[PDB]
């Protein structure tokens, strides 16, 4: 029932790169899901406290959410845009475990990953 520590953002031995395909995550991605009115659940870790989900991280031990993935590419946290990929779509999933079909958080989180999926779709090629 408790709250686990955050994701990582900040790893100073992690060798860090900055591709234009990681400028596209930040710049296009993750800018057009953040300011999306469907965001807002998604803004920060689950707080299994306040929102009384205490068997939240029993279930999700990956968690994963956009305010972690906005640092981590404010903070340039990654090698590759895969690895930046991969959280997004880490987010999405944990929504679907915990919840079910139909659930608004569901169909939230299916709206953003519409939105994720066409713009992944135009990632550009590595320069
Ligand atoms: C993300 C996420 N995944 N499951 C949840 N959330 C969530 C997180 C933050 C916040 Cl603040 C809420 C939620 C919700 C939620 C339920 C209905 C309408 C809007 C949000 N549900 N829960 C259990």
């Amino acid at each position: 029932s408790m709250n686990p520590p955050p994701p990582e953002t900040s790893n100073p031995n992690k060798p860090k790169r900055q591709t234009n395909q990681l400028q596209y995550l930040l710049r296009v991605v993750l800018k057009t899901l953040w300011k999306h009115q469907f965001a807002w659940p998604f803004q920060q870790p689950v707080d299994a406290v306040k929102l009384n989900l205490p068997d939240y991280y029993k279930i999700i031990k990956t968690p994963m959410d956009m305010g972690t993935i906005k640092k981590r590419l404010e903070n340039n946290y990654y090698w590759n845009a895969q690895e930046c990929i991969q959280d997004f779509n880490t987010m999405f999933t944990n929504c679907y475990i915990y919840n079910k079909p139909g659930d608004d958080i569901v169909l939230m989180a299916e709206a953003l990953e519409k939105l994720f999926l066409q713009k992944i779709n135009e990632l550009p090629t590595e320069e």
